[PDB]
């Protein structure tokens, strides 16, 4: 599957969301460059205003674009599943608040790498940090430890995201993640390793819609 990522690849992201009954849609477009681990994307909320903070959706909104160094080539599950793709599911628990459950398919649709997501959020506090929009517009660097999920022929990961709250506190989001191939062909079940991710979030001054401009770098290491 690796050959599909030798150059720059266009990306489409589509998210259908429902958080405490608040329905919303997000569409993202841009490109990814797996040789350097770089993602360049712009996300728009196509239904109006996002009812949750943009940084809480970053992890949900394409790990096949991570830079796997050559000594780790037999450990890149994400590209090995391509072009058929993989399912990515998560439960994301916000400390002292509600939780997200997400199910996505990540696969090639012709020339474009497409991440199509369903998100549900349950048990949030309308005046809490998420539905109350109390999180800074940034996302700090994080490491995610990837382990083989042998029974499912896929991978799993759990990691905590630390969201900066405008009052100086931190809001934890505990991620549990499972990935399963869509195809039947040979995929690469990795040794334990980790992905390192950093993000820059910005705004397009010519964009009057609620939106997020995102730059992301994801690099694999640990073996």
């Amino acid at each position: 599957g690796e050959e599909l990522f030798t150059g720059v690849v266009p990306i489409l992201v589509e998210l259908d969301g429902d958080v405490n009954g608040h329905k919303f849609s997000v569409r993202g477009e841009g490109e990814g460059d797996a040789t350097n681990g770089k993602l360049t994307l712009k996300f728009i909320c196509t239904t109006g205003k996002l009812p949750v903070p943009w940084p809480t959706l970053v992890t949900t909104l394409v790990l096949c674009f991570a830079r796997y160094p050559d000594h780790m080539k037999q450990h890149d599950f994400f590209k090995s599943a391509m072009p058929e793709g993989y399912v990515q599911e998560r439960t994301i628990s916000f400390k002292d608040d509600g939780y997200y459950k997400t199910r996505a398919e990540v696969k090639f649709e012709g020339d474009t790498l497409v991440n199509r997501i369903e998100l549900k959020g349950i048990d949030f506090k309308e005046d809490g940090n998420i539905l109350g929009h109390k999180l800074e517009y940034n996302l700090n660097s994080h490491n995610a430890y990837i382990t083989a999920d042998k029974q499912k022929n896929g991978i799993k990961s759990n990691f905590k995201i630390r969201h900066n709250v405008e009052d100086g506190s931190v809001q934890l989001a505990d991620h549990y993640q499972q990935n399963t191939p869509i195809g039947d062909g040979p995929v690469l079940l990795p040794d334990n390793h980790y992905l390192s991710t950093q993000n820059a979030l910005s705004k397009d001054p010519n964009e009057k819609r609620d939106h997020m401009v995102l730059l992301e770098f994801v690099t694999a290491a640990g073996i």
